[PDB]
């Protein structure tokens, strides 16, 4: 029986992810910015399932409750970090604040959080980081830049600690999602900048992909899979569509390497 | 006659950033040269009295940012080519990177260059031309031990890149992403750099990209080859400088393909 | 010859309103969070037309802009607080950041606009305000509850105000437009909630409401006319989606009404 | 507690039409906490009821002490069946008259404080599958005229939170009823605090009368018993006017509303 | 007979060492650290006689309360090691106000309160040592140099005037000057390089690369115990060749400097 | 060609000697001190060559103000001095964490600070002086003098550093230090001495003595100071007083015995 | 019947003396300084009559909760001896602001609230000593002896006034005014010079020696301190040693010689 702390629990992945623990016979606790919104997975597992009150933006709160998690439960064997919000405007229209906002939740909140239970993590020689991503922490576009930035912060926070951890055993698993139904999870806030005249063509595309094919909980059980493989990848992809952005953003990439390999290769 | 192209270059006193100011200079551009203290670039300025220009900026300090950005507008009247240059390296565990060691990298890295870049796009608009060039690394698409936070430093800035570049092209302005290896220090100086207490439960990782970080690039030819990406009919997005930029890149490519091959059943299993 | 300024005129009905003033003869100051959305109608009539950087969530901004405005114009003749977005939330998902930054836009924003250019009108003896509104300010349904909230807000305000007023000859109109097409004149800000599933069955058809119809330059200039009326109407529906939410919550009201009033009267002493 | 009791939470208990909520609801075996600012005001009517009466002090202006307020209620009575958001202030002036800090003011009070305090009882209601919120507003939550344009802005923000809050909550048997009393009589019950703006001679012949309406009164006790038929009846209401005055306005005004709407409404489908 | 070591920086290089030293030797040792959990390894290695304990050496009011805990739970420390530190690089133009305060606060502040703290029990009993790791740079300086010699000078200035007040009561005080230790085993300390401009790049760089990398830091544990066991321990242990070599071209050329200016130095009597 | 000089702590001391020196030899002085008073003899016999500005040392804001005025109305600074500062005597475990920090700010942070500022226009031009006022104490210590030498040995140092970075530019750095000068006809600074108990009355009784005393002549150093500076090759360091040197002998002497005793051992840690 | 005496600046000197005779006398001592260490030998001789408690008299939270933690232990507090201080020098001009409030809130502010804090108890037992150590500089001044003159005297007057009016209550009020006291045995207290200024250096300088062997014994004058106690009438002032006697009778005999001289004028001045 593992021990799962699931930040942004009450609604999509998180929500998902959850479930599929409990399910499983796993103890979870699932924090939500209000515990009440976890309150049918809780009354449903009065006995292995807690929500708690986690505004991932609080460094504050991030130090007491992981503090009070690992005091009652002793351990968390699996983290993931599903908090988090979507975001579409024109690079131009993003203010800093928003920026900033988002950069707080996608990043700067998971990796305290991270940071906080890798020690028991080390020290016992097991443990799982499940970072949500998006096919956006590889690749960007019109309207997607605020966001595909912290994801791909995200991401390279988690390159660069699974290379880290794994000598003691510790599996890093980056989960790039595509679209998913919110009908049965719900999802998280959504903001979408006005969109001026001189951005709408190439933006409002973008506001469309965001606002289908995705079962949430197809895509948990995938990440148990993946986690219990003898080698746990350190990607996940979900969805065709997700693939499709990834595989088209390697081949552009890979292509324009070569063609300026000679250019590259000559300042030696 | 023709009015010379105007660059704004930061953190442009030392090493790199130094290499692509004096590109500039001696190609016959207008340049405005920024760091932490003019005084830094007092041999840039005693060499090209004329077309250089020091002016004191931390790009931390985004109330500074914007008053540069206006300045530099208000005397010269544009800026064609910015240069989002400034920056440090820095290596450490992630577990022992301090919350503030991370943010302040990111706001070197991140919100100094998104700040500069949003003061100086609408005049690139309106004339429908220019170009940004966001100095990053191969670290800008891969990790690995002890260069946890650089990374992520630079996989945001070349994603915040990636999404203007897509928004942009339709006004004429190219934003150019540039992946850079280790640079020789001889005559330009060197960059700062942060090196994280190695504790020996991550040494053996951490102890190798210390040294990857420490030391053979020739800055010249570097500056020379952004120069001549921004000549070209089709500017790529990125431009890897050096043999081993293009080794780590390539190898990175490699990994993520091979293991999206792998799980591919499984990805796209998750449909209804 | 007229002065009229126009928050939110960056994009949407805002643009629509500013470009039909111009359009007709009138000066125009259009106010957004970012001048450079406005560029084109500057361009296009240089010596009618000025863009302006206004937050209408800062209040000290209001004050700097309103008072730029009447040095430089000399008056404002027509007001329009069209600056906002669109939200969707059910009500115990709405945080009360949320719920105050929408009441920052459409409500506390507005009226300290209102208040500044509320004297010169009066001592003029002539002037307009137009408060953007919606069927919303008068009525909701699962998962619009801030967003009625702040309009039904700005529409009492506005109720008040336009009794007081009147003597001055000062107009007041609130407009209560349905959806409009987005192609030609761009699309506003828009604000979602965290979704939760056991309200997802109720609140989804509202998200898929506000994420066609309406013509905005049409509107504008039903605007127009409502304001060229001796009488002023105090209300002004706009599109056939508007005058049937409306009207479907007019009876509403008036049946409760009805079956209620016996037990109603009988409170009295 | 008496199998068939409810647990009834009164903010603004001490005086007028919220005292007379919470006399009733003890005297129909019902439980009750009455909120106030000074809870001493409330001393007779605990004495009165010592097991089924508590007075609990409380600024809804306060929002952290509202979430403390609340946590408390539940912790020790276990539920709350039904909140009635009464506490309130009357106030009168003209618009251009209102400071921004009154208004702000009386959108605490009225507006982001039940909000507030609503939410936080909410989840407790969905589990059980039962309560009522009650919400009082006025008939000023549907309409407006000259100094009482604050006051209807907050009321009729109320309103609509109502409503939309209505729709999603139905699904649980939560009910929600709007309260639009007009002016009560005072004697027996007193009256809750009342601030009247400076009156300037541009505005004195249309702002006095309704200082005057403001200050053919109500009866708060029969108010209280239609608060209760409107609850338990199988279709409680949305809306409950109280007072011939009240159903006058809010029939007076859906009237005119609905005049104007025909007369503009080739208009108003022209714009497609 | 048992030995309480507190030492401060106890987590990686030299400082490490130290406590390995300590602990394969019977001692007991109170290792610190900003965060305990870096030192994970020396208590899973010795959990009978090491502990870890947070601490920030530019916290004073944490120095108070981890001295005293110590205190109040080994009954006493019998060797203090002030160890922790950073490696700092730059040009006395480039570096900041606050980079300097920073470098002070480690390498001056933190030690003299450390050390006023732990000193009435040294002296209650009648014995202690306390050993200041400083570096041939406590003597000298040089190009990009002068902020690290600044800070080790001022700590051997403190520790050269308390000695010379605690001899006697039994108190040792030991000034450690080490040249380049081998890092492989222990890890490296944190290191800071400012910015190298084009004006400082020629004398500077090379000082970069000094700090950057030939010593045994197990040998250099070792000659720590054996200066503090000898009857007379001297004043100061300079630890490797390239300290020696360095410390001694300084003496010869103060030395010939005092002598070339003697004859005016002499004739400034009234 | 005359010189521009900002002197701190021009009131008393080695401060007032250097910069009456200064004024006498045909240069012109910028005298700095807590009371600009203090430096009213010095205005009033030169007035077109001596000004007196208000400094504390202690306050980088100050500082900064000051440095700035001083390059904009003179155009430039030739020779630096740092002379402010005080003595202190007493026991380590006497010495407060305030009393120390103080010390510092005026040996060591408020001189790095002025340096800084005053550094650029130095390296810019091609010449130049910085004359930092030490003590035969920034090389050594003794009982009831721990604090005061840790200070002093801290400017050496950042002296040493600086001086090999700038001699490029042709900068001079001077690192004086004086053993004990008549204080009659210059003055001196502040005096602070702790509490001296039985148990250390011994080791610190004797460094009490020595500070408060006499054979030096203040006007002597001046001249020695401006003849170092006048030298093709200026020292680093240049003591004053004999009592200056022997003290500095004696501790050349007895490092260096130690250093050879322990010799082995030390070499003995290399691979 | 053994006393409790509280004894302030118990660290060294006077203060020392002090509350050693009182512990050899039998009596019960709580010295108090602001490190502690001093007192280490008397309390670990006198385990169960001698105790020490770190107090900084410039911290008036702290002689508060101090006051406070002795009555609530002890009882009360019989004899109070406020002799916390430093020696201190500097002209007139000389003397900063802070030197001068410093020297305040050691020799007048501290001993006035810690006096006002043992008051109550004193008053309602009806028996107790206030003990205030000044100098002969508690009613006379000479050059460089301003500040600390004006310290003594404030404590005096304070004395004075305090005296007549608990004399009722049965509360005993004695001014110490000792000369210079031999330190080699006891120890030596804190001394703080001021700036020195050329201009001052012929009337200061004196005094800086004056207060730089000495002919008192502190043992002695602690003696003669509880013979005035033990003494039913005890003098409200006690000088201690011959240069003490000899300034103040230099002081009173130019004081009565210039009234005797103005006496007209003086009283012509009546209405
Ligand atoms: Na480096
Ligand atoms: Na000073
Ligand atoms: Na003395």
């Amino acid at each position: 029986a593992k021990v799962w702390l699931v930040t942004g629990a009450s609604s999509g992945f998180g929500r998902a992810i959850a479930e599929a623990a409990v399910a499983a016979g796993d103890t979870v606790i699932g924090t939500a910015r209000r515990t009440e919104a976890l309150d049918d997975l809780v009354a449903a597992y009065p006995d292995r399932a807690e929500a708690i009150s986690l505004d991932v933006t609080d460094g504050e709160r991030i130090d007491v409750v992981a503090a009070d998690v690992l005091a009652r439960y002793g351990r968390v064997d699996v983290l993931v970090n599903n908090a988090g919000r979507t975001q579409v405007g024109a690079f131009e229209e993003t203010t800093e604040r928003e920026l900033r906002d988002l950069f707080e939740l996608h990043v700067f909140g998971p990796a305290r959080l991270t940071r906080a239970l890798l020690p028991q993590m080390r020290e016992r020689g097991s443990g799982s980081v499940v970072n949500i991503s998006s096919f956006g922490g590889q690749l960007s576009f019109a309207g997607f830049s605020a966001y595909s930035a912290t994801k791909a912060a995200l991401e390279q926070l988690s390159e660069g600690l699974a290379d880290e951890v794994a000598p003691f055993g510790i599996k890093v698993l980056i989960v790039e999602p595509g679209a998913f139904r919110t009908n049965l999870f719900g999802k998280g806030a959504a903001y979408f900048s006005e969109e001026n005249p001189a951005y709408a063509e190439k933006v409002g595309p973008t506001r469309q992909l965001v606002q289908q094919p995705g079962d949430p909980a197809k895509a948990a059980a995938a990440i148990r899979l993946a986690l219990d493989t003898e080698k746990t990848p350190l990607r996940l992809a979900l969805g065709g569509d997700a693939v499709d952005f990834l595989t088209g953003h390697l081949d552009s990439v890979r292509a324009e390497l070569t063609e300026w390999e000679k250019v590259s290769r000559g300042t030696d």
